[PDB]
């Protein structure tokens, strides 16, 4: 149904697109993309430190929380 | 209808709570709570440098566009 079409959308745009799993609530501040914590942080744990966007190097300042929703 | 109120809910996670108007999509990187852009940018052109939510300062490099959807 067009609703249902509406609420799936909304979600999708809430989700991390990396996982396409948790919500968004991180932000890299070199280049300012959002994902989860959960994507970002075990990134930067395992030295894969570079956005997974657009592959900006970031180090252990280049990332924070953030809450949407 | 509960269609619409999961809609209208997810519509009020992604709209700033300072106009309750226009989109999220702008973050104070201080304490890096999220508003429009317009809303930061009109407190930041007016000299009311502080953040609508918690009031910590800010200036020139500390507030960015972002892209949530
Ligand atoms: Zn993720
Ligand atoms: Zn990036
Ligand atoms: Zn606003
Ligand atoms: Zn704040």
């Amino acid at each position: 149904e067009i609703l249902m079409e509406e609420i799936k959308d909304y979600k999708a745009r809430l989700t991390c697109p990396c996982c396409n799993m948790r919500k968004k609530d991180a932000v890299l501040t070199k280049c300012f993309h959002v994902f989860c914590f959960e994507c970002v942080k075990t990134r930067y744990d395992t030295r894969q430190r570079k956005c997974p966007k657009c592959n900006a190097a970031f180090g252990a300042n280049d990332f924070h929380r953030i809450y949407i929703g």
